[PDB]
């Protein structure tokens, strides 16, 4: 780009001698002049660049805060959905425990019905068998047997 | 640093090789000091620029990380919310199992009751018949003896 400090100094040295080539004197000044105009334009450009960088910054700062706000509202919804799932699985736990107890109850009741059915059949079959014996012997006209028959035939 | 016109005015003095040696040394020193400090202010600004080009870089990265965290929570929240509807169906059917098992419990308890009544009814008849056979033991009646054999026979 422009002139480095030690190069600039090289020209100043030439300009010190009051009796060096006048053509080279005026040529040395035009170098200093053209250099100084470039260095001002370089500095200016660099100032326009830093200003625009500062504008990109706080334009990105507006975006960062909208995103940090957006991200926080999903963090909260994520936590709310967590507690939601937690509460449903606690209910599934209790529901499951209730079902397990009702199934034990059902199993107990079915074993009791089986037993009671078989006991009822056992008594009924005895009454059938006893009526066959009364029937075999009815020609005896035995009033004791007929009392047994009266018990057998009585309806609820 | 000095304005381009002040710089020019110092070049205009130096154009003259007959300028007094004291005036020339001071002029040259004016351009010397000015140039070094201009290069300083230029280099301060360059490192000041690249400073904000790094902060902008870090912030850009942070902002994009913020966006990606928001996409992760979004995708996760839809996944949680679909999990809740699944858990909710599971719990809904769980409650239906409880209601069905409760209806079954009531029906089986009512059936146990009915079978106890019917069992007691036939048993009551057998008891009345045992009493008749007991009261008529003295008869030594083989028909009653066969009825007694039935009353006391075992299920096996």
């Amino acid at each position: 780009g422009p002139l480095k400090p030690e190069e600039h100094e090289d020209i100043l040295n030439k300009l010190l001698d009051p009796e060096l080539a006048q053509s080279e004197r005026t040529e040395a000044l035009q170098q200093l002049r053209v250099n100084y105009g470039s260095f001002v334009s370089e500095y200016n450009d660099l100032t326009k660049e830093a200003r625009s960088l500062s504008t990109e910054l706080f334009k990105l700062k507006n975006a960062y805060e909208e995103s940090l706000e957006h991200l926080e509202t999903f963090k909260r919804e994520n936590k709310n959905l967590q507690e939601e799932i937690s509460d449903l699985t606690e209910q599934l736990g209790s529901s499951g425990k209730t079902i397990h107890e009702l199934e034990k109850v059902r199993k107990q009741l079915e074993a009791e019905v089986e037993d009671l059915e078989k006991e009822r059949d056992f008594y009924f079959g005895k009454l059938r068998n006893i009526e066959l014996i009364c029937q075999e012997n009815e020609g005896e006209n035995d009033p004791v047997l007929q009392r047994i028959v009266d018990i057998l035939y009585a309806t609820d």
